[PDB]
DNA sequence: CCGACGGCGCATCAGC
DNA sequence: GCTGATGCGC
DNA sequence: GTCGG
């Protein structure tokens, strides 16, 4: 954790900046530039030597300059103090509760959990559900967990049908010893680009996920996605595991490796990257990457592998373990 | 200097 | 009810 | 906030 000073100052600039100025594209600059600061194998000695990086400019530059010299940032100083800037960024927390929910309930005076707690009737259900498990949703899930979890998940899938392959993806499949929540890729033969051969391929999934109490809330729920919540069992006479964020996505069977990347990320990741694929004159989804012609995209090029995604846009192969950006 | 910033699923809402 | 925009999420 | 054209 070279710069470990920085990267945190700039990411909780950028937190100011999606949910409390409501500017997704400083929000998006910020961790771009924590990002490729992080990757820098050398302990950064001023804000020239950063402002090298792609990401990093002049105003992060000068930025990094005063942390440097003092330890400190005062912009941030002074955000952490202005009480409702304070209370926007943390009601953006709870799950379901965004930059203008957010900024909505200042307005009204529920700036606080205990304020909440008491005004459940003014929340949606996913608000009303990322509320209930606001401080197991904060916690982390060390790898051994997503191994039950995925042992869990695996096994009752085939059991609904021994023609389902499910993937855990996210941080989990690029190595992390830690996640912040489960997400799990399905494919089903019946399901293609071509036709949906079989209704509620996902929901047998997810009732027979709650059937044992593996799943036990729902936050949104549709034919391709869901988000949820679930939670390991406990033996006899032990505390019961946190309660965790779980999001399922069915994807086209012919279309796994685009969303396997997809779902693999990072999502800074995925941005550069697609970012890059609109440079080289592609466009890359979770379904297909397609050529760009007018700027309209063209038809899908044939994909057999992770591998030849990178291969179009002439990047060499990362692994996943090497695509936590 | 300036346009452009990755791409999309689900929930909710306005307007018809 | 649908359609498109907005909010919030991955 | 940053950057390539
Ligand atoms: N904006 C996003 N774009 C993306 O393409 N994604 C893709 C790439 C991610 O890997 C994956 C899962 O999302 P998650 O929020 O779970 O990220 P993880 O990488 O799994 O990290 P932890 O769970 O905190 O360990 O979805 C996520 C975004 C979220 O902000
Ligand atoms: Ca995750
Ligand atoms: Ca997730
Ligand atoms: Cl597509
Ligand atoms: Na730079
Ligand atoms: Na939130």
């Amino acid at each position: 954790t070279l710069n470990g000073g920085i990267t945190d100052m700039l990411t909780e600039l950028a937190n100011f900046e999606k949910n409390v100025s409501q500017a997704i594209h400083k929000y998006n600059a910020y961790r771009k530039a924590a990002s490729v600061i992080a990757k820098y194998p050398h302990k950064i000695k001023s804000g020239a030597e950063a402002k090298k990086l792609p990401g990093v400019g002049t105003k992060i530059a000068e930025k990094i300059d005063e942390f440097l010299a003092t330890g400190k940032l005062r912009k941030l100083e002074k955000i952490r103090q202005d009480d409702t800037s304070s209370s926007i960024n943390f009601l953006t927390r709870v799950s379901g509760i965004g930059p203008s929910a957010a900024r909505k309930f200042v307005d009204e005076g529920i700036k606080t959990l205990e304020d909440l707690r008491k005004n459940e009737d003014k929340l949606n259900h996913h608000q009303r559900i990322g509320l209930k498990y606001f401080g197991d949703f904060e916690k982390r899930i060390p790898r051994e967990e997503m191994l039950q979890m995925q042992d869990i998940v695996l096994n009752e899938v085939k059991k609904v049908d021994s023609e389902y392959i499910a993937t855990v993806c996210g941080s989990f499949r690029r190595g992390a010893e830690s996640s912040g929540d489960m997400d799990v890729l399905l494919t089903h033969p019946s399901f293609t680009s071509e036709s949906t051969k079989q209704p509620k391929l996902l929901h047998q999934v997810v009732e027979q996920l709650q059937k044992v109490h593996f799943i036990t809330d729902t936050l949104s729920k549709g034919e391709t996605k869901f988000m949820g919540v679930c939670q390991l069992p406990s033996k006899n006479d032990e505390k019961e595991y946190p309660h965790r964020r779980i999001d399922i996505r069915l994807i086209p069977k012919d279309q796994y490796y685009c969303g396997v990347l997809y779902f693999t990320g990072s999502d800074i990741f995925n941005k550069n990257m697609r970012a890059h694929a609109l440079e080289k004159g592609f466009t890359i989804n979770e379904y297909t990457i397609r050529p760009l012609g007018t700027g309209v995209a063209g038809e899908p090029l044939p994909v057999d592998s992770e591998k030849d995604i990178f291969d179009y846009i002439q990047w060499k192969y990362r692994e996943p373990k090497d695509r936590s950006e």
